[PDB]
């Protein structure tokens, strides 16, 4: 396969359903090479259970943290890592109120090369263990020959565009990792780079980020098609941002317009969000605890009923993977039958206007509170028109590996969102229990 779309294992199902998914131990496993120095950055760390990931032999060599982490919650961290002196810690700068440093990405430097990383899994056990998760594995990249002048660039632009987005944290520890990239060959590449960064953005600049990014691409190195408006938006993810009073404020006036974009010319297109039901979470093999990474809270979701009618149950029936609650997120454009999609997003970003971006100043300038980044896999970067979608995710190579059941499933009358604050005591869990926070 050409896309290195990766799930990672899950404890519970059958070994046809983790034969080709990773688990992080086989991610820095010494067969994917020899460990010099790794960058893991992440929201959530559990510093004890990540150095144990690593292969014994490599347990010593240099990590960097990069976090976003402040106040005690950074004390916190830097207490974790005191007991590694081969860990250091980045805090990337959160200079507008309620953004976080989301992204999700290993740097990993071997002697043999340099691999990138690009995941939607936190650093700590449970996230790892029974939830449906993506990875995006670049290729190994060389090392070009010291005195050899070449750009080691991709028709993709991925290493200028992974150099940009690093530089955005102007911050030493990471401007080292920048001159590692500069020094490898990234040409083999065939993914667009789409990352989220913290401020505001206008002219230029609005294009290189959050749905602004997407939107530009999706002109740029995709095309339309006779019935477009008849092609669904998808999108998928594991918490919802407080969005506005109706839909025309964001998510089907700008969000939705962004993700419509094809090709260069100037809507009832349908939108279906996948997210988990109640009933979802309660029969999974976490049960209601999976919801503790779900962080739907009932204070955004009163003020936004109008957003639940566009819900649609997980499902991954392909993946065997229903029981297995959501943490990825993807967002792609398939076909009036679902049968073919124009283009394919995972990344770190949930519905949110935080993590995606929105505009102000009279649609001048669009403002990006958080940290994300995701992997855009693009038809003509593999000299397509469309991708296929593979019927079963594990079982002709250019097919993409769609992870969940398409098309995707509305909610039942009964059904509801999952909303992590409120107790569920009607029914109990895969383990016996009720939910009481
Ligand atoms: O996983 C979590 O618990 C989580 N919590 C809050 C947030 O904004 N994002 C996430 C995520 O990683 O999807």
């Amino acid at each position: 396969n050409p896309f290195q779309f990766y799930l990672t294992r899950v404890s519970g199902v059958k070994p046809k359903y983790n034969s080709g998914a990773l688990h992080i131990k086989d991610i820095l496993s010494p067969l994917f090479g020899t460990l010099v120095s790794s960058a893991q950055f992440n929201y959530c760390f559990d510093v004890d259970w990540l150095v144990k990931q690593y292969p014994p032999e490599f347990r010593k060599k240099p990590i960097l943290l990069v976090h976003g982490d402040k106040r005690e919650a950074k004390a916190h961290l830097h207490a974790q890592a005191k007991p590694y002196e081969n860990i250091s810690l980045c805090q990337a700068k959160l200079d507008i109120a309620f953004g976080t440093h989301h992204t999700k990405m290993m740097l990993l430097l071997y002697e043999e090369g340099l691999r990138v990383v690009i995941h939607t899994s936190n650093l700590i056990h449970a996230d790892w263990h029974q939830k449906t998760q993506g990875i995006w594995l670049s290729p190994l990249y060389p090392r070009i020959a010291d005195g050899t002048h070449k750009s080691g660039e991709s028709p993709t632009h991925f290493k200028a565009d992974l150099i940009s987005y690093l530089m955005a944290y102007n911050a030493p520890s990471l401007k080292e990792w920048i001159d590692v990239i500069h020094k490898h060959d990234l040409s083999e590449t065939n993914v667009y780079l789409i990352g989220s960064t913290p401020g505001r953005f206008q002219g230029s600049q609005k294009d290189n980020w959050g749905h602004f990014r997407l939107k530009k691409l999706l002109k740029d190195h995709a095309s339309s098609m006779p019935n477009a408006e008849s092609w669904p938006v998808v999108g998928q993810f594991s918490s919802v941002g407080s969005l506005g009073a109706d839909e025309s404020k964001w998510l089907c006036s700008e969000f939705k317009e962004s993700m419509l974009t094809l090709g260069k010319e100037s809507s009832s297109v349908p939108l279906y969000l996948i997210y988990p039901s109640v009933e979802n979470v309660r029969t999974s093999l976490e049960g209601y605890p999976a919801g503790g990474s779900l962080p739907y809270s009932i204070q955004t979701a009163e003020k936004q009923n109008w957003l639940h009618s566009y819900f649609h149950k997980w499902s991954a029936e392909t993946s065997g993977r229903s029981n297995a609650m959501p943490h990825i997120k993807t967002y792609m454009r398939p076909s009036p039958d679902f049968s073919k999609i124009a283009w394919f997003l995972v990344t770190s970003a949930n519905l949110s206007k935080a993590a995606w971006g929105a505009l102000e100043k009279n649609g001048t300038q669009l403002m990006i509170r958080s940290y994300e980044l995701g992997v855009l896999f693009l038809p003509s970067a593999f000299g397509l028109d469309s991708f296929k979608v593979k019927q079963k995710f594990f079982a002709p190579m250019a097919t993409f590996p769609v992870p969940y059941d398409l098309p995707p499933e509305l909610y039942g009358s009964k059904d509801r969102p999952w909303i992590w604050n409120i107790p569920y005591v009607k029914a109990p869990d895969t383990h016996g229990n009720m939910w009481v926070p």
